């Protein structure tokens, strides 16, 4: 059975049985399996996906960045609302200038701990650099139970434009593959879920490539599940859709160092969505 | 079907399919789903699993200690090997005290990023107190997709006696009930996994009480989840098993903040388990 289909029978099952609240319908806990192996990546087929966004975004994270303008740059829009000088000024953050999201991703990836000042700081040796951590044990200790990084820091989410969705994710190297299992705190079915899936399986991707290990599995756990109300009719239009076969995702190069990637270097084969 | 068949299956999945890697046998993913709904308290029933031991830990963890030695004085000795002098000495803490175990869970859920100094310090105010948090949140803002806490801290987790397997619980509130999910980042599905499911159905139950909600589901995620090969004999003689009903807890009287609580308010009736299986190191 096609994988998209964990995806489809959860969303039929929220708009079925899910709780109502005042709008969203919801449901909680749920966990899906998607496979990466033999260059397989499950980019979501029913509805088209923004793959330029999942992997721009992705990339922007690992170096470190909380500067929303580097992704404007880019013609990446999906920060701007939470970056604008009006919506800083709203949470109260009045030194803040625009596009400082504060920190976010990139930030906790890379300096967990250090004391964030603004977006153009230089934090070089703050902080436990969390990405380099996992990447170091996946080479070195491979069987370590402990290969995780966590975005939710309880001291910084206050100080974020947006408390992150993405808690946590742990990797595991098995059979000579990389697998990776994301923890979700709150995921939107109809427009949120398909891209947080792309972007973690081309983490896993990236780190499995420096580390000599084939991609395998990507576990999506989450938490609050939920479809919008206003989503419903265009959510039954999408399950009358049968999944495509997923694209194939191949690193053009050989890249030696997670830092080292490029937009370029990632070959997307195949990608046939939905209209 | 009862609850516990998903914890008996998913030992039944691992050995016979796991990943042989002392050596352990594991697979990567798994999720549980145990009602906790009228007065139903699944403590599993294949094998007997040390109910006072699940609520004193419960209940220290809740007063955000981290000294072994008030465990200890209650003959509850879970953090006994991990506090003594000379495993504290062996980790690269020479300063520290016998039964100091670091700023573990208690520590994190009370005080999250206070500096840690030793066990005896006062943190009053300290830190982010993560628990009272959720309390308030539940209180106020039941629909809030962020009422988390998270015990895995990667500044304080090199000063800890134990890197926590708990590394984060979520609540949800719907119709009047609480779940909890929980991601425990490493399960040891023979001793480990139903002591656990315990203390996060009871800290859901304690939740609740407070909250004046209802327990609903706990939800247990599972990412390394493995037996040991040395307790595979012991694991096939415990899946010979059938589970008895889970037993029923009740809370003897009004508890009005989460501190309050001690282990004689817990009234835990019809535990009628299998015995113990020895699974040693
Ligand atoms: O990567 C992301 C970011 C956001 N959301 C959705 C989940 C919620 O619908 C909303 C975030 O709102 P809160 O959970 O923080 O309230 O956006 C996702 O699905 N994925
Ligand atoms: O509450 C706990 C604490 C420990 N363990 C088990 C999981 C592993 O077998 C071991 C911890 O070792 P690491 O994952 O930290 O290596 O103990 C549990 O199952 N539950």
């Amino acid at each position: 059975r096609h994988d998209e289909y964990q995806y489809l029978d959860l969303i039929r099952q929220i708009m079925r049985t899910g709780n109502r609240k005042g709008g969203t319908i919801s449901m909680f806990g749920a966990q899906m399996r998607y496979s990466l192996r033999d260059g397989i990546f499950p980019l979501l087929t029913t509805k088209r996906v923004f793959w330029r966004g999942v992997a721009e975004e992705l990339l922007w994270f690992v170096r470190g960045s909380t500067n929303a303008k580097e992704l404007q740059e880019k013609d990446i829009h999906i920060w701007d609302g939470n970056s604008s000088k009006e919506f800083l000024n709203k949470m109260g953050f009045h030194d803040r200038e625009e596009g400082d999201l504060g920190p976010v991703y990139g930030f906790q990836w890379r300096h967990f701990g250090a004391p964030y000042a603004d977006m153009h700081t230089d934090y070089t040796g703050q902080g436990v650099d969390q990405l380099q951590q996992v990447i170091d044990t996946i080479k070195n200790n491979p069987d370590d139970r402990r290969i995780i990084m966590c975005a939710w820091n309880p001291v910084d989410v206050p100080k974020m434009a947006l408390p992150p969705c993405h808690c946590l994710c742990q990797f595991y190297v098995a059979n000579g593959e990389l697998s990776c299992q994301l923890y979700q705190r709150s995921a939107d079915m109809g427009l949120g879920v398909p891209f947080n899936i792309a972007s973690y399986a081309l983490l896993t991707y990236m780190i499995a490539h420096v580390t000599d290990l084939k991609p395998g599995d990507f576990v999506h756990t989450l938490g609050d599940a939920h479809v919008y109300s206003n989503h419903c009719e265009a959510l039954e239009e999408q399950l009358k859709r049968e999944p495509r076969p997923f694209p194939s995702l191949k690193i053009k190069r050989k890249v030696e160092n997670i830092s080292d990637f490029k937009f370029e270097d990632f070959e997307l084969d195949g990608y046939k969505p939905h209209p």
